[PDB]
DNA sequence: TTTAAGTTTAACTTTCAGTTTAAC
DNA sequence: GTTAAACTGAAAGTTAAACTTAAA
């Protein structure tokens, strides 16, 4: 329905600190995407729960990072979209 | 770059109390789209500044709310793309 | 004087595991 | 005698409000 250009998103997202954060919790130690509950990303990055939370949801709605269902809750990755926007960023550096 | 399908993403905010009003608030007493600041929108609906804000800054991010400088702060309006996703839930109700 | 936004703390609503007791 | 359910002991997460800092 839509066409996205990724660098405008890339963009946007590094000019703010939490999203920008958010997006690269998901990335781990060796460069690989990993798994994360909601909990892990806040515990990981320096920004109170409501702030991160409510960043994980809008960037699950964005179609960046993919909800499923694990025990009675939730687990996030980056969708294909997510990984080609830290793409752009791993280029900058 | 990116191809979006905007019924998933409404499909996704529809599931998503704080993302839905987010969206909604922009749409004022006639249908009409409207600007707000970022303190409006946190005060039109019944959720804590944290939550409202960072939600409001991923959907700049994702681009469905547009930014502009105002004064020496920031006004948002619902993009193109903002109004698109509105459209789906008009449809709905 | 009404100034706005962000962060932190507190309160309210919907925590998990182990042990003991009761019922089949 | 074994299994299941409930209660108690060692509760968590989210939202809202207030205060402080950067104020117009």
């Amino acid at each position: 329905f839509y066409t996205l250009n990724i660098a405008e998103i890339a963009e946007r997202i590094g000019n703010d600190d939490c999203a920008y954060q958010v997006l690269m919790a998901f990335i781990n130690e060796n460069g690989e995407a990993q798994m994360l509950n909601k909990t892990a990303v806040a515990e990981m990055i320096q920004l109170s729960k409501p702030t991160v939370f409510a960043t994980v949801n809008s960037f699950y709605c964005a179609g960046y990072i993919d909800e499923t269902r694990v025990g009675r809750s939730k687990i996030y990755t980056l969708s294909d979209l997510g990984v080609e926007i830290v793409e752009c960023f791993k280029q900058k550096a």
